């Protein structure tokens, strides 16, 4: 219990756009998956990847330095912001994390829902917020939420690590 899997990125220019950082992430490793965060409230963007490897993590970290067009991104592990779901049903749609988020903060950086066999699968949700401040407050309420008698559980830091 301790590993780094998985990585978020920094600052990311127009010059590292999907497509660009899609070229960059397929030459670091092999990799579940990867989304890019446009954070329109500020300047600088956001991006992670589910490497799911050590050495997918270390391939990614060291790609780092190379400047591009004026705005030399960050390459790291990931940090504790991702919200997951456990005790949930599989009524959650990605939509209505996107509308719940808003509700409750109003900026997410990225949305994951499970893919196990079909959707009947019970597994986990997995959800990334620059907003980490306000979702201290967020959890404490959700980690005793009622829902049809089900106390719904969620968490706010990285389930691997």
């Amino acid at each position: 219990m301790r590993e780094l899997t998985t990585v978020l990125v920094k600052n990311l220019p127009k010059s590292y756009n999907q497509n660009k950082v899609y070229k960059y992430f397929k030459h670091c490793g092999p990799i579940i998956h990867v989304d890019v965060a446009d954070s329109l409230k500020k300047n600088f963007r956001f991006a992670r990847i589910e490497f799911a490897r050590y050495d997918g993590a270390l391939a990614a970290i060291t790609k780092t330095h190379k400047v591009v067009g004026q705005n030399e991104i960050i390459v790291s592990h990931l940090t504790e912001c991702t919200l997951w779901m456990t005790n949930f049903p599989p009524s959650y749609t990605q939509r209505n994390i996107r509308d719940l988020l808003q509700d409750i903060n109003v900026v997410a950086l990225s949305i994951r829902l499970p893919s196990l066999r079909f959707n009947t699968s019970r597994r986990f949700a997995y959800i990334d917020v620059t907003s980490k401040e306000d979702a201290r407050y967020c959890v404490e309420k959700l980690n005793g939420l009622k829902i049809e008698g089900y106390t719904l559980v969620t968490k706010v830091s990285n389930p691997l690590e």
